This record gives structure tokens, C-alpha cells and sequence, in this order.
């Protein structure tokens, strides 16, 4: 299934190159915003990248809001607004 | 259902007015450039889709659109924040 990560960040690029770098190694890679998708794995993947995040001392006190869900019926309106 | 609207611009600037156009169909910033809306159906979101199709420089202005149904919210920030 889709499952997506958005945060709020306090903190900039770094934070956001950081963060970025740990969910990319769960296949999450930065798609509309700060906005983190994976189209492939399962809830145990998305579990390792949050653990994977977790680790990492400084997210506790840059992180305001970080929330995880799944996408359905993702749909493309590029076209539909280009006309 | 929760329903969301993200895109990509190229040229806080007309984030101004495409979130103005957005929050007459109830679809408020919540994360990023996500805009979100808990409430309403399809139709709601097409409304909102219409609106912006309306505005003359949106074309010229926007790279990508995507909308999309979220399920299964979940707020990791407890998770994170311990």
C-alpha cells in the first residue's frame, strides 16, 4: 500500500537533508512538500523508518508534529488544472 | 472521508491565494504544503478543484497536483518525542 510521513520542523535544509537521509533507506523519498511517500512496503517498514528516526538524539526537540498514514485514490490533476 | 490536496510550485507568495481558494471548501494547511479537509465527500473536494481551475496564472504557476484519500491518521509525535 501507500503510506506517507509529514512533519512540522522548529529548526532550514539540514533537519530536513537529515531526516530525508534516514527515510530514504526505508524507500520514503520527498514527493509534494514536506511530504514523505513509500508506494511499495508494509506498516513493518514504515515502523523500521520511524524507529530509524527515533534514534537519532536531536529530532525530539525539532519535531512539533509528525504524523503517518495511509494514501488511497491518490489522483493526478495536473492536466485537469492545465487547461 | 479525509481528504487531502498537495502540489509543487515554481514561481508566503500565492500560497496565499491558492490557500485562500482552498479554505472555502474547508481544506486548511495542516503539514507542509498538504492541504487537508476531514469532513466532506467528493463533491466538496471537486468544488475546490473547480475554484482553482478558475484562476488565470494556476497553470502557468503549478508543476504537480495530487488529491488523494488519507486513512489510518496516526500521530507518531508521542512515538518520537519520547
Amino acid at each position: 500500500a501507500m503510506y506517507a510521513i509529514a512533519f512540522n520542523l522548529v529548526v532550514v535544509q539540514e533537519a530536513y537533508t537529515d531526516i530525508g537521509a534516514v527515510l530514504a533507506k526505508f524507500g520514503f523519498v520527498r514527493t509534494q512538500g514536506s511530504l514523505y511517500t513509500n508506494m511499495n512496503e508494509d506498516m513493518a517498514n514504515l515502523f523500521q523508518a520511524m524507529n530509524a528516526l527515533k534514534q537519532l538524539a536531536w529530532i525530539s526537540q525539532s519535531v512539533r508534529d509528525i504524523r503517518a498514514f495511509r494514501i488511497e485514490q491518490w489522483s493526478d490533476f495536473t492536466d485537469f488544472i492545465r487547461n
